[PDB]
């Protein structure tokens, strides 16, 4: 990709090829707890990942991503702020050059060590391609990572990262259960926003979980061994692959909990 996260191709440059970068509904945002008010009309989130079928894990040059078979309603997200049903297509992470930063969303300006994004598309639009053209096309479930005890459900992921060090490497990754990446509580904040990488389309209902998952320092250090560059190219270490908080502008963030 021509775009990246460095001085010369990072988030400050993106608007030149993707003008919507300066749009009215851009993500991520800061979640200000004084103003993210409880809404009693919000429903409990429904996560049904039991039949999730993972396929591949890859380094795409901006993150590492695990893909899923989205051909039927195997793993779906519904309820919450969502009308209808959204199929899981992939998850990936954003992380920092140190434990003190790396998340895209912030909470009262505080940055977590990383952020997991589980990406889902609205089945009423037929496929991902048409879905991304609709303001309610995607639902992304965002989960913060803090450094603490190890997350057993992340171990299968951490264990193959050394085999996909550079951009374009990938590996077989079947039978991975994404339920193992979820915290205890499904309490959430929600707001209308965008994809946080190009093309930055404003097609996302964001659902950000209040409770972070804990991963061990040992686990998150493996994230930081990845490279933005392809094999044979000059080394550019994949850290700080997060877009900074964008202005909330005229939007409202709602909380599912008090
Ligand atoms: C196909 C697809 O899921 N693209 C995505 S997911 C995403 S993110 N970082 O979850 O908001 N950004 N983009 C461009
Ligand atoms: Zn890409
Ligand atoms: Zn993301």
């Amino acid at each position: 990709h021509h775009w990246g996260y460095g001085k010369h191709n990072g988030p400050e440059h993106w608007h030149k090829d993707f003008p919507i970068a300066k749009g009215e509904r851009q993500s991520p945002v800061d979640i200000d707890t004084h103003t993210a008010k409880y809404d009693p009309s919000l429903k409990p989130l429904s996560v049904s990942y039991d039949q999730a079928t993972s396929l591949r894990i890859l380094n795409n040059g901006h993150s590492f991503q695990v893909t899923f078979d989205d051909s039927q309603d195997k793993a779906v997200l519904k309820g919450g702020p969502l009308d209808g049903t959204y199929r899981l297509i992939q998850f990936h992470f954003h992380w920092g050059s140190l434990d003190g930063q790396g998340s895209e969303h912030t909470v009262d300006k505080k940055k977590y060590a990383a952020e997991l994004h589980l990406v889902h598309w609205n089945t009423k639009y037929g496929d991902l391609g048409k879905a991304v053209q609709q303001p309610d096309g995607l639902a992304v479930l965002g989960i913060f990572l803090k450094v603490g005890s190890a997350k057993p459900g992340l171990q299968k992921v951490v264990d193959v990262l050394d085999s996909i060090k550079t951009e374009g490497k990938s590996a077989d990754f079947t039978n991975f259960d994404p339920r193992g990446l979820l915290p205890e509580s499904l309490d959430y904040w929600t707001y209308p926003g965008s994809l946080t990488t190009p093309p930055l389309l404003e097609c996302v209902t964001w659902i950000v979980l209040k409770e972070p998952i804990s991963v061990s320092s040992e686990q998150v250090l493996k994230f930081r061994k990845l490279n933005f560059n392809g094999e044979g190219e000059p080394e550019e270490l994949m850290v700080d692959n997060w877009r900074p908080a964008q202005p909330l502008k005229n939007r409202q963030i709602k909380a599912s909990f008090k």
